[PDB]
DNA sequence: GCTCTACGGATGC
DNA sequence: GCATCCGTAGA
């Protein structure tokens, strides 16, 4: 059954223990976490919430046996140094000493182990979490527990009274249900081991490994560094914004009261379909009697301007509440580097394989938007609010139109391929045959209309839809499908082929390997189908396009390494002078790299991070990037240097 | 009958 | 009233 052996008891059994740590290639280490329960002497305090603890780790290199390293202040000869001193050498990989450590919940380990112990993995990393998404990405998120049930069922009844391990965050890093840390730790790693041996095996079943263990989980660490440094934030600049929406706002408010009158809320869909549709004639589209979306609006735009207001309103209201609250309310501050940073939760979990930030969403931030307030727009940027660090410069690698240049690599399109090799920007062309107009003379505004109208029709978009948002008839929208499809006839035929391929095997293989399974491509509802047809079209695509800015990620957080000798990260800063010099990787938005790049290496960097996201994974299409510098995220100049 | 995600407000059996 | 649904934003 359970066996958890104290090895911070006796020098000799320590001893025996290190010895068999060093002797061993594949660790399975955790952190013991408890309350507080009163600090300095229970154990290191945890960065974050102040009623968390950490007491110790605990090591299963197999079995039942928990080997239970005590970070405890209360063994004598044992003190704090030399434990910490074995516990860091031990932990440290050189020598090409081959280590896989297994660690459930990878990167908050890291972190904790890192903002607190002050300890600095570097050797490999098997998180049977990365292992059970790579499995079935779109599956629900893996707990403890589900993967104790779904892999090692046998250990399960060690299990037993613990619902700590179901609030996806690990047992061992929770404080509830009682079961102090030692046991908490340490069947945490019994459990882990075993579950990681298995996913292990179902991975070389798979074929799964080499993408798990040479982009999948140097990625994790890349993003683990990425929640370390977190993006940057100005706070003032986002002040200035929020006041002048408000202002923006109120304004737009009192003109709709005067023109309509009374008071109606713009809050309540039912009140806004009232005062236009039933009231003040405005005929409806094709309570809650007519649709009120954004759509509905756009369309009602070349009669009286109500139905204008209320869309600016809405989109100022969406960036103030959605967006402007979120990122001042979970804001952080960072005194080693004198500014107020922000730190996202990271999320690998999705389902094509891109990475999401929640707690707040960085990505979800407008862009650039003028706004009409008289006194000559006011462009209200909030993206100017995330200032990297004093002496920094955001350097953001955004790919050439990526998810085109991948299908032109698993579409073998002559006509695509060409196009995308001596740059034409296939977006320009497309406003430009579109709008009759000459493609160089095309705005910002049309072009991203143009290349999402692309990104439909490749993803197979109605003609219905198609008309509504180019704003011709269903006949023309329809005309113009195929007039696409025939353009790039490799493109209509990579379609089928990978509709054909989902219905055979019931899943879509990403360009590495990492599988996504769609059992709706079999179901009989037409919806259910066309939407897992056009699902795994996009899947092969988007997580493509995921997986090779993980693989540059990875490339570039290696190139930063070897060069720029410094800490890989804030965090490591502030764990264990002279000015910052490096990459530290803050934000990435599926396609682009921002890195929070120093001043001194803006351009080596700069190089840097081109070379390893041009010189990544390689196709029948060059793959182009637009390296961006700027002192925020919003004055992002070209840089083509 | 474009995809992926988050996320706050609106309904809701 | 948890529990989604829906509509907004980014890619
Ligand atoms: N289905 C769909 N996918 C999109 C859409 N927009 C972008 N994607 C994907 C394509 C790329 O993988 C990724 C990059 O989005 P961007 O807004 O940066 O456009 P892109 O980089 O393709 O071109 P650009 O940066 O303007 O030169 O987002 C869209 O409207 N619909
Ligand atoms: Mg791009």
């Amino acid at each position: 059954s359970l066996s958890i052996i104290d090895v911070a008891s006796d020098q000799n059994l320590f001893q025996t223990f290190i010895k068999e740590w060093r002797c061993k290639k594949r660790f399975s280490i955790s952190l013991a976490c408890e309350k507080i329960r009163s600090i300095r002497d229970d154990g290191f305090p945890i960065k974050g919430c102040d009623d968390t603890l950490v007491v110790g780790l605990a090591v299963c290199w197999g079995g039942r046996d928990a080997y239970y390293f005590s970070l405890q202040k209360e063994d004598p000869s044992l003190t704090l140094k030399d434990r910490m001193w074995y516990l860091q050498s031990c932990l440290r990989k050189e020598s090409d000493k081959e280590c896989s450590v297994v660690i459930y919940d990878f990167i908050q380990s890291y972190k904790i182990l890192l903002l607190s112990c002050g300890i600095s993995l570097e050797q490999s990393y098997e998180d049977p979490k990365v292992a059970c998404w790579l499995l079935d990405p779109d599956s629900q998120e893996p707990t403890l527990h589900s993967i104790v049930t779904s892999f090692l069922p046998h250990e399960l009844p060690l299990l037993e009274g613990m619902e700590t391990s179901q609030g996806i965050q690990s047992l061992g890093l929770n404080a509830g249900s009682e079961h102090s840390g030692r046991y908490r730790a340490s069947v945490e790693s019994i459990l882990i081991f075993n579950s990681m041996n298995q996913l292990n095996s179902l991975l070389q079943k798979e074929n799964l490994q080499d993408v798990f263990r040479k982009v999948e989980m140097p990625s994790q660490y890349c993003l683990a560094l990425l929640e370390l440094n977190g993006i940057g934030f100005s706070t003032a600049e986002c002040e200035s914004q929020k006041h002048i929406m408000q202002a923006k706002l109120d304004a737009i408010e009192t003109q709709a009261y005067q023109l309509a009158g009374h008071s109606f809320s713009f809050t309540s869909s039912d009140d806004i379909a009232e005062v236009l549709f039933l009231e003040l004639k405005l005929p409806p589209n094709r309570g809650r009697q007519f649709s009120t979306s954004k759509d509905v609006l756009n369309k009602l735009k070349a009669l009286h301007p109500l139905p204008g207001l209320i869309l600016e309103w809405r989109r100022i209201t969406n960036a103030i509440t959605k967006v402007v609250f979120p990122l001042q309310r979970e804001k952080c501050l960072n005194p080693f580097l004198g500014m107020e940073r922000i730190y996202p939760v990271s999320q690998s979990h999705t389902a094509t394989g891109r990475i999401t930030f929640t707690e707040p969403n960085i990505q979800n931030v407008p862009r650039d938007f003028e706004i009409k307030m008289p006194t000559m727009p006011f462009s209200i940027s909030m993206r100017h609010a995330f200032v990297p660090f004093p002496g920094g410069s955001i350097l953001a690698a955004d790919y050439s139109q990526l998810e085109l240049r991948i299908l032109a690599h698993l579409s073998h399109d002559r006509r695509l391929i060409q196009v995308l090799n001596t740059g034409a920007d296939v977006f320009r062309s497309i406003a430009a045959e579109w709008k009759m107009i000459e493609p160089e003379s095309v705005g910002d505004d049309l072009r991203q209309q143009a290349k999402q109208i692309c990104y439909g029709i490749i993803y197979g978009m109605g003609a219905k839809s198609l008309g509504e948002q180019m704003g011709i008839k269903e006949n023309d929208a329809a005309c113009y499908i195929d007039s696409f499809k025939s353009r790039y006839t490799g493109i209509n035929q990579f379609m089928t082929e990978t509709v054909k391929n989902c219905k055979r095997d019931g899943f879509v293989q990403t360009i590495l390997g990492r599988r996504r399974y769609l059992p709706g491509i079999k179901d009989n509802n037409p919806y259910r189908k066309a939407h897992a047809e056009r699902q795994a079209i996009n899947t092969i695509v988007q997580g493509s396009a995921a997986d090779i800015v993980k693989i540059a990620t990875v490339n570039i957080q290696k190139q930063l390494e070897t060069f720029h000798s410094t800490f890989k990260s804030h965090g490591h800063r502030e764990g264990m002078f002279c000015p910052i010099r490096g990459g530290f990787f803050i934000l990435q938005l599926h396609d682009e790299l921002l890195y929070e790049v120093a001043e001194e290496d803006v351009v080596q960097v700069a190089q840097i991070v081109k070379n390893e996201m041009e010189s990544a994974v390689k196709l029948s299409v060059k793959l182009k990037v637009k390296v961006k510098i700027g002192a925020s995220w919003g004055e992002l100049k070209d840089f083509d240097v």
